[PDB]
Order: structure tokens, then sequence, then C-alpha cells
């Protein structure tokens, strides 16, 4: 028993990360079979990042201009392109540690873990949650950029987020492996707002379900309630809508617990409306919900890779 | 900017972990050059593991008796013995992934990353905190026996921790790589309590300075206390003594920060007295006391492995 938030073991993706340095600017790619995958701002310096034309600034670039180190190992860089907002630059090595992999485009509300990378050398891991308004909340320094996120399954590992940027209050910002931003933001260095971010029902759910497993009971009513007028009420805390898909997801945890998916939205909507009183769940003061279905059941049942 | 719970890199230490299967019991083990690190109650039946004369069990076991297996590839087993409560399993095949490692004893108060395996195959990564009543908070199921824990120094794996047992309220015990428990307990299943706990009040001095280093500051009040007088007050709550030692280690964050460390103590103890007023730091609504000063230091200054 307990539960803890548990990053994926980061191995393959470590023996996948290098340095890409273009001139003054350094940040880390990822390097899977003769291709390297990396931020398009490696070939900006700081002032063209205010307002980049990053066509431009690539035309000008050759193939040599590319130093990328793989450890102490410099891979000679043998074409380049830019696809959306990553650069691949192929490479005359393949990657002899390259997993099993996909790039997966993950939803809102479904969680990956992040090795934070700096020159190209690991410095940590831990789990995040794509929010609904396109972020996550991570752990990003100058030079992380190209740090990615991963889920695993059994041996394949789903690449899922790239690093670029960071917005007010430590939110942070990225590409999937296509180089497509989620959610509404572009990588340069000028004005823009995230939307209002929302609880993300289903895994606050997920997670009053690990606490029953582990034997943290005391919110549980004799209640249920409807999913109309569980929603009713979610939407006034700034909670997204719970749907029939949601329900289905949470069935394995609901038929593990004898707890149907509607009596525990009657214990979730008392702790909104009446609050905690003071007392913890899991060890926790606030409703966690970086937790998805998934993540609750691989936890309580042992689920390797 | 961002703080997160991070562990390390787990890659180094999953190319060490394999499966022990002895009779009907198995568990994980570590593979260092040609030895084989497990707990020793693999030789145990569930009845046995009531009270057991291990010394006995394993005089009655030959090497053959050990099954080894590394992924796919059994290991043959050359020689054994019993070092404390964990046992060495020599095998004809040295690690070819074996790091740079050394084992520890980790004091009370420092943290390290648990690997959590089922079947030596990696299941997730945490970061835990030894506990002044020298327990985690892990996450550990049946088949999890033997999972370690560790710290990264540049290239070299510090092995500090092997996973034994579980205690009321969902607690871990287990021992050093040399097979010393650490704290007061056994492995036997019988009646066993641990200590109680107290808060590592060196570390929440360390996360607070993680709050203003990430901008969250409003819990800095303008007095300063004597190391004496913030003493009196940490006690009646449950919190460990600073010594000078913890002042001292504190040097690099207050510095910083420009924030002396008896300031931080005087808003510590403000937040002590009169609590949060449902407040939160650093997205928590209570005090974390699971980073060191040193894991401050490394998440807000990119250390890399
Ligand atoms: C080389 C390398 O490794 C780069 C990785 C870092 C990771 C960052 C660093 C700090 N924490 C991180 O996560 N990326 C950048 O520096 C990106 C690149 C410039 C500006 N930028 C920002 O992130 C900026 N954000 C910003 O302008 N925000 C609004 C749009 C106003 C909302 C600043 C935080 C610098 C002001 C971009 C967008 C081309
Ligand atoms: C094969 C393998 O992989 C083993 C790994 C697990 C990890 C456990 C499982 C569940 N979560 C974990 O962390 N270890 C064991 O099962 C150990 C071995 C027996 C009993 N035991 C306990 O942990 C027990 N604890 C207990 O008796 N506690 C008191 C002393 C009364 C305080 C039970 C939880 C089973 C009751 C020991 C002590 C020789």
């Amino acid at each position: 028993s307990g539960f803890r938030k548990m990053a994926f073991p980061s191995g393959k993706v470590e023996g996948c990360m290098v340095q890409v340095t273009c001139g003054t600017t350094t940040l880390n790619g990822l390097w899977l079979d003769d291709v390297v995958y990396c931020p398009r701002h490696v070939i900006c310096t700081s002032e063209d990042m205010l307002n980049p034309n990053y066509e431009d600034l690539l035309i000008r670039k050759s193939n040599h201009n590319f130093l990328v180190q793989a450890g102490n190992v410099q891979l000679r860089v043998i074409g380049h392109s830019m696809q959306n907002c990553v650069l691949k630059l192929k490479v005359d090595t393949a990657n002899p540690k390259t997993p099993k992999y996909k790039f997966v485009r993950i939803q809102p509300g479904q969680t990956f873990s992040v090795l934070a990378c700096y020159n190209g050398s690991p410095s940590g891991v831990y789990q995040c949650a794509m929010r609904p308004n396109f972020t996550i909340k991570g752990s990003f320094l100058n030079g992380s950029c190209g740090s990615v996120g991963f889920n695993i399954d059994y041996d394949c590992v789903s690449f899922c987020y790239m690093h670029h940027m960071e917005l007010p209050t430590g939110v942070h910002a990225g590409t999937d492996l296509e180089g497509n931003f989620y959610g509404p933001f572009v990588d340069r260095q000028t004005a823009q707002a995230a939307g209002t971010d929302t609880t993300i029902t289903v895994n606050v759910l997920a997670w009053l379900y690990a606490a029953v497993i582990n034997g943290d009971r005391w919110f549980l009513n004799r209640f249920t309630t409807t999913l109309n007028d569980f929603n009713l009420v979610a939407m006034k805390y700034n909670y997204e809508p719970l749907t029939q898909d949601h329900v289905d997801i949470l069935g394995p945890l609901s038929a593990q617990t004898g707890i149907a998916v509607l009596d525990m939205c009657a214990s979730l909507k008392e702790l909104l409306q009446n609050g905690m009183n003071g007392r913890t769940i899991l060890g926790s003061a606030l409703l966690e919900d970086e937790f998805t279905p998934f993540d609750v059941v691989r936890q309580c049942s042992g689920v390797t890779f």
C-alpha cells in the first residue's frame, strides 16, 4: 500500500538525449534512429526570439552549423529540415539505444513523465498532467528546452511532449514531437495568455478511489446522485464536466471497490460543497487531479515495463 | 521556474534489476559486477516468515536452488552467502551495465529515489525521505521487495535502501545494502511498532527558500528570532530541533536569497503558531518536509548527472 506521485522509469529515454548547439544557443535534442529532434529556436539568438522568422534563419544555416554531441561523441549532421516548431537533424549514425517508440498527441487530462535535461544530460524525472488549458505545471530552467515527456507501455515509449517555453505563474508550454504546440501558443517572446484552467474531474474521482483502496474512507457518504446533478455542482467549482465516457473509464476502479461512480460523485459533491474540515485524503489537504484512472490502477496493481 | 517533487533518472539502476526466485517466493535483486543482492526472506515460504530461522533455511539451499533471471536470460549461481538481512548470490557473469556505485547508509532527513520493481522489471520511480523514525512513506505491493533506493552524484550511484516490509498506515521499512535495517525493525511477520515520527525542520526551511526563489513570498515577516527561541516553538509542534549544522547547510540558499536562516525561522514560527489561513505555498496547503537543502539547490540550479 501507499500512494505516491510516480514517474515512469526513464532509462529508455535517457539513452536518447543529446546536446544540440547552433551558434551560441544550446539545448537538448532527442536522438532516435538517425534523426535528432529539437526545438527550432536553437537557431535563434536571444534577440531573434523576440520576433523570429525561423524559415529565414534556417536557410542561412548549413548542416555543419549544428553541433550535436551524444555524451563526449560528436554526431555528424548530414541533413536538416523544419517540421512546424521542431527541427529534424539527420545524423550519419543511428542511435543504438533507440527504444521501440511512437509519437502521440495526448489529450488534456492525460499524464506523462518529464525527463528534465540540461546540456543533453538528464537531471530529474517527474510526473505531469496536460492541463485543460494545454499547459503543464513543470519545473524547467534556462537550457531545459528539448526535454521530452513520455509514457511507457510494456516496451514502447510514447513520446508526447517537447519543452519550449514558460508562462506566468511557472506554467509551461511545448509541442508534440511533430512540432505542433499544445494550446494557442507560438514560439516567440511576446505577450501571450493561457486560457483559464479547470480541475480534471475524472482524475479527482480516480484519486478518491485510490484513497479507498488505501483505506482512507472517511469521505464516503450514504448518498447517490445523477450525472446531471453532479455536473451542475461541479461547474460552480470550476470542475470539468464528467461524461459517460469518463464513467466507463472509471469502471475498473468502481468494480474493484464496489463503489458505483455516481456514488463516488455524491461523495465528491459533498467535499466540494462543505470542504474537508481540516482533514486530509492520502496525506493531501487539497483534492488531487493529476492521477488518471490508469495511473491509479497501474500503481495499485504493479504494472511493469 | 516551477517546483516539483523530482526523482533521479533511473536508467543506471534499471540496468541492474533482476528477478530472484527460490522455491515459490519471487522478488527483486540488484546485480552489480558478479553479485546479486536481495532480501534474505526469498528463502522463506509465507509460513516461515511468521517466525523464520534464516541461517537454518539457508543451509538447506544450494546454489542451483536460486533462479536468477536478467530479462529473459538465466544467470547461473556459483556461490551464496548471507550478510545481515540480505543475500549475496555470486553469479558466473558480471553485469556489463554496472554503474560506478557505492553503498551508503543515509541519515534521517535525507532523501533518495526509489525504483519500484516487480518480477525484476521497473514499474515507476519516486522520491522518498528517510523519516526521523527510520521509515519511509513509499508505494509498495506484494512482490516489490528488493526494490532499491538511491542517489546519483555525477556518474556515481549511491545505493542506500533495499525494501523489505510494510508497517501500519502504509509506511515502509528496509535495510541498507549491507543488510542492516534502518530503525528498530526485524524481518519477521510479528508485531513491531515504529517510533513517533517528527517533522524535518531543516527541510521545511529549505522548501520555504524554494518558495521565495519561485516568487511565493507572502509568508515572509519582518522579524528575526534566536535559534533557542525557535526551537522552543518547534518542539511544541513536533518539529526536530534545528542545529547550527543545519544552519550552515542552509547557507547557500540563505546567501542566494539574502534571507538569513534565523529570519526564515521567524517566518516559519509564525506559520506554525497561526497556520496558513487557507493560503498555499508552492501549491501546497501543508508545509512540506521531504526536500533537502541540496534537493532545492539542485532543482533550482539544474544539476545534471
Ligand atoms: C535554449 C533553451 O534551452 C530554451 C528553453 C526555455 C525554457 C524556459 C526558460 C525559463 N523556464 C522555461 O521553461 N525557453 C525559452 O526561453 C523560451 C524561448 C523564447 C522565450 N522563452 C520563454 O520561455 C519566455 N517566456 C515568454 O516569453 N512567455 C510569454 C510568451 C510572454 C508568455 C521567458 C520565460 C524566457 C520569458 C522562446 C519562446 C522562443
Ligand atoms: C516477496 C516480496 O516481494 C516481499 C515484499 C513485501 C513488501 C510488502 C508487501 C505489502 N507491501 C509491502 O511493502 N514484504 C513482506 O511481505 C514482508 C515479509 C514478511 C511480512 N512482510 C510484511 O511486509 C508484513 N508486514 C508486517 O508484518 N508488519 C509488522 C511487522 C506487523 C509491522 C505484511 C505487510 C505482509 C503484513 C516479512 C517481514 C519477512
